Parts: structure tokens; C-alpha cells; sequence
């Protein structure tokens, strides 16, 4: 269990909002994640399986641990936060630092359709990042390079694997691209 900090995922900018919007506010938004952003689980194995097109935002509800709020999709539900190309870090902030396999990270491609639910033919793989098997915080944050051929609102994913479960956990993240 555990969530991007940095950037803020939209699971912890729920988490963020429930503080400044108060609880019903921004459950409206967010769904049932606000109380729980560590709990974005999903099956791994993504892209060729894991939580099915449509359920990438909500990894199918978070196996149970939350509801399909995340699944909304439109140009203006989420909130962006600026990003600028190239070299940027992605931090995990981690409640139950399991034993990792690997992190891996994409990005929508350049034409794809902010208000349409999120589909793996829309995004691209831009890093990995393998691990031994050791717990999750023995690698606490990523360098990952972001293309520098796209701008406007784009969704990072970032998605980590469990090494000892058939389990991983989903991260979206709005950006404003430079
Ligand atoms: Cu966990």
C-alpha cells in the first residue's frame, strides 16, 4: 500500500482535497479514495492484463478497498499540476512498503482524448524501473524521463508491482505539460 506524492497522484490529491473541501465535497469528486489513497490495488501484469480498460484509474475499485470515482474521465474533473519535459522524480510514499518486483511508468500519447475513459492504447511506456525483491522503500524515488514531443493535459501512470502477490497498484497523475 502506498501513493505517488510527488508528483501528487489523483488519489492523494483526493486525499488533499477531503482537507481543503471537507469530506462529502470532495467524495463527490473523487469517490471513497479521499479516505484511503494508499489503496489503489489492482491485479499486475499490466499492460497485457491487470484491471481491464476503463478501470485503470480505480484498478477495478481497488480490489475492493474503494469505489470507481477515479474512472471519471473529462477534460476538466481532475486537478493539473505543471510539469515540465524531460528528467523528473516520482516519490512513493508507502504505508506497507510490500517486496517489489518492478515500477514501470507511462504517459498518454500526443493524441490522445481527455474525455473519453482511460484505455491502455492511449498511453505509451516511458521508464521502468526493476527491483531485487527487496521492500519498496529501498528505492523510495524514480527518475523518469517524460517526452518532450507533447504538451497540455496529459495522465502519468504509475503503476508498482509486488514481488510476493499478484498484486499492483495504480497511480494516475494529471499534469500540465510545460
Ligand atoms: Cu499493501
Amino acid at each position: 500500500h502506498g501513493y505517488i506524492k510527488e508528483p501528487v497522484s489523483r488519489a492523494y490529491m483526493g486525499a488533499l482535497e477531503k482537507q481543503t473541501m471537507g469530506w462529502t465535497a470532495a467524495a463527490q469528486k473523487y469517490g471513497s479514495v479521499i479516505d484511503n489513497p494508499q489503496s489503489v490495488e489492482g491485479p499486475k501484469g499490466f499492460p497485457a492484463a491487470g484491471p481491464p480498460d476503463g478501470r485503470i484509474a480505480s484498478a477495478n475499485g481497488g480490489s475492493g478497498q474503494i469505489d470507481f470515482g477515479l474512472d471519471k474521465q473529462t477534460a476538466d474533473h481532475w486537478v493539473k499540476q505543471n510539469i515540465r519535459g524531460g528528467f523528473n522524480t516520482f516519490t512513493w510514499h508507502y504505508t506497507a512498503p510490500h517486496a517489489t518486483s518492478k515500477w514501470h511508468y507511462y504517459i498518454t500519447k500526443k493524441n490522445w482524448n481527455p474525455n473519453k475513459p482511460l484505455s491502455r492504447d492511449e498511453f505509451e511506456l516511458i521508464g521502468t524501473v526493476n527491483h531485487d525483491g527487496s521492500k519498496a522503500d529501498t528505492n523510495l524515488t524514480h527518475k523518469i524521463f517524460v517526452p518532450t514531443d507533447r504538451s497540455g493535459y496529459h495522465i502519468i501512470l504509475g503503476v508498482w508491482d509486488v514481488a510476493d502477490t499478484s498484486n499492483a497498484f495504480y497511480n494516475v497523475i494529471d499534469v500540465n505539460l510545460t
